[PDB]
C-alpha cells in the first residue's frame, strides 16, 4: 500500500495517502477519528482536547473516556449529519470508512491510516508518525514506538521455536482462518508464533474450516477473534468450540485456547500505540 507522505508548506502540510491528497492545518484542533487505534494514539499523546467527534456506537470500554465526546455514529454505520455539523478541521479513517471517502472529503480533509497486513508494521509506524508530526510530537511518539519494540523483543524472548498457532475468528457459527500476511497475522508475522500452515493463502474473510480440520491440523495454540462478542449474537467461541474432536487437540488440553478481547483484535485492529501495546503483552501474557 502506499505509505503517507507529507510535505512542510508552513501553517499545514500538504499530505498524500492511499486516498488521495489533503491541506491539512499544523495542530488540528477538531478532529473526527473514525479509527479506533488512533483514538488511543491520540490519548496516548495526550491530544485528547483536538477530538471533537468518536464513534461512539463502537466506543471500546479501554476508550471509555471518550464517551462524552459528540458522536458520529459507529464505524460502519456513519453519522454524516453528525460530522457536518462539527465543522471538523480533519478527518481520520481506515478500510471500513475508505468507501465513503469522497463524501468525507466533501466536509474536511480526510486522512487514511490504512494497515498493510503485509507490512504490518511500517504501516502502523507510519500512521502514527504522521499523526504525530502535525502536533510536533514525532519525539513522544518514537519513544512510544521504542517502548513497543523493546515489548515486542521480550515477547518474542518467550515464543516457542517450533509450536504452531491456529488463528481463528468466530462469527455467529462459522470458523474462519487466518495465516501469515491475513488479518490477525501479527499473531505470526510481528510475534513469530508459527502458523500450524504457514503457506497458507486466505482471502478477507479467511478459509471456512471446522472442527475435524482443527483435529487434523492439531495445533499448540488457537487464538481466537469471537466476532459474536461485538455483534451481541448468542453463541459465543466458547461453546462452538466446546465439543470432542478440539478437545482432543494439544490445544485444548494445554488450556491455551486463546481468547482474545475482540474490542482489539476486530475494532482497533493495532492501529494504536495503546492497542499494539497492549495486544503485545496479551499474547505474551497467553504464551509465556
Ligand atoms: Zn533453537
Ligand atoms: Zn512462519
Amino acid at each position: 500500500m502506499l505509505p503517507i507522505s507529507m510535505s512542510d508548506e508552513g501553517d499545514s502540510f500538504l499530505v498524500k495517502d492511499s486516498l488521495g491528497e489533503n491541506k491539512i492545518p499544523k495542530n488540528p484542533s477538531k478532529v473526527v477519528i473514525l479509527d479506533l487505534g488512533i483514538l488511543d494514539t491520540f490519548d496516548a499523546l495526550k491530544l485528547n482536547d483536538k477530538v471533537v467527534g468518536v464513534p461512539a456506537k463502537n466506543l471500546p470500554k479501554y476508550l471509555q473516556q471518550f464517551k462524552n465526546k459528540p458522536s458520529v455514529g459507529g464505524v460502519q454505520q456513519v453519522d454524516f449529519e453528525a460530522i457536518n455539523a462539527l465543522k471538523p478541521d480533519l478527518i481520520i479513517i481506515s478500510g471500513r470508512q475508505s468507501k465513503f471517502y469522497d463524501k468525507l472529503k466533501e466536509i474536511a480533509p480526510t486522512l487514511f491510516v490504512g494497515l498493510d497486513n503485509a507490512n504490518f508494521l511500517s504501516s502502523f509506524e507510519n500512521n502514527v508518525l504522521s499523526v504525530a508530526k502535525l502536533y510536533g510530537l514525532e519525539k513522544e511518539a518514537l519513544e512510544k514506538i521504542s517502548d513497543i519494540k523493546n515489548e515486542i523483543e521480550k515477547a518474542k524472548s518467550i515464543v516457542d521455536e517450533d509450536k504452531k498457532a491456529l488463528i481463528i475468528l468466530t462469527n455467529s457459527n462459522k470458523i474462519s482462518a487466518f495465516g501469515p500476511q491475513s488479518r490477525f497475522g501479527i499473531i505470526h508475522d510481528v510475534l513469530g508464533i508459527n502458523a500450524v500452515d504457514e503457506n497458507i493463502k486466505v482471502g478477507t474473510h479467511g478459509k471456512s474450516i471446522n472442527s475435524e480440520f482443527i483435529l487434523e491440523k492439531n495445533p499448540d495454540y488457537i487464538f481466537v477473534v469471537d466476532r459474536n462478542v461485538i455483534l451481541g449474537n448468542k453463541e459465543r467461541a466458547q461453546g462452538i468450540l466446546d465439543n470432542a474432536l478440539v478437545a482432543k487437540t494439544k490445544a485444548a488440553q494445554n488450556k491455551k485456547i486463546i481468547y482474545l478481547d475482540p474490542e482489539y483484535w476486530f475494532l482497533a485492529s493495532g492501529n494504536g500505540l495503546e492497542s499494539l501495546k497492549t495486544m503485545i503483552l496479551e499474547i505474551k501474557n497467553a504464551v509465556k
